[PDB]
Order: structure tokens, then sequence, then C-alpha cells
């Protein structure tokens, strides 16, 4: 009994009044969630955001929800994203590159999304149980 699940991704950028003190220009924030009133916490063990190596810790962890980094800096890069399940089986976990992208002054702040399918093959019964409640 195979299952489908669904996940948004997204970021929002904005280019800032006043750089901060080491000048970046940009204030954004990228996020994990379930599409509408979709609880993802059902099935999401944790959600980790692996930062530009330039970013303290770049290795962000988010076990509760909301599943999301707020930061600052100059450039975009690619993000990657694992999403971690709450099974003891495979998959442990999916990952996505997020492409973190930023505009340019002037051009109006960045809100983008894409939402992603997961189906689960033959999942156990209790790993099914928790997808099906999100
Ligand atoms: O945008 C930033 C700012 O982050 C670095 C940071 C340093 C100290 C404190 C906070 C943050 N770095 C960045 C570098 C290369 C690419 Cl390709 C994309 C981004
Ligand atoms: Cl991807």
């Amino acid at each position: 009994c195979a299952v489908q699940v669904k996940l948004e991704l997204g970021h929002r950028a904005q280019v800032r009044k006043k750089p901060t003190v080491e000048g970046f220009t940009h204030d954004w924030m990228v996020f994990v969630r379930g599409p509408e009133h979709s609880n993802i916490q059902h099935f999401v063990e944790k959600v980790v955001f692996h930062l530009h190596e330039s970013f303290p810790r770049p290795k962000r962890v988010c076990k509760d929800p909301p599943y999301k980094v707020e930061e600052s800096g100059y450039a975009g890069f690619i993000l990657p994203i694992e999403v971690y399940f709450k099974n003891k089986e495979e998959p442990r976990k999916v990952r996505f590159d997020y492409d973190l992208f930023l505009h340019l002054e002037g051009h109006p702040p960045v809100n983008h999304l894409r939402c992603e399918k997961l189906t689960f093959n033959n999942p156990t019964e209790d790993f099914r149980r928790k997808l099906l409640k999100a």
C-alpha cells in the first residue's frame, strides 16, 4: 500500500534598508512545511539545512516546527536540505538541493515556492500511519 505526501520548500529574501556590520545586504528565510493545514511533524523527525561554509554553524537542525532558518547574507547559493523521517526503515531521509537565490536592489522581494511529492512504496504500518496523519 503506497502512500503519497506533500512537502513545500521555499524562501523569502529582501534587501535590507541598512546593510549589517558585515556589509550583508539581504535578509532571508528558507523553510520546509506541509501544504495548507498539513502538519508534517507527524512523519518528519528533523530537517537539516546545510548553509554555505561561510556561515557560522552551517549545519542548522530543526527538530521541531517551524522547520526554517532566518539569516542575513550578500549572495545566493545552493542549500542542501535533508528531511529526516520518523521511522527506522528505508528511507531514513530525503535530500533536496534548494536554490537560495537573492534579487538585486530595486527588484521586489523574493517569495518563492516549490512543492515536492514523496511517494513511499511499502512503508511499515507504523510509518504509513504517520504519513497518513499529515
Ligand atoms: O552570504 C553570505 C554571508 O554569510 C556568511 C556569514 C559570515 C559571518 C556571519 C554570518 C554569515 N555568504 C556566502 C558566500 C558565498 C556564497 Cl556563493 C553565498 C553566500
Ligand atoms: Cl532537488
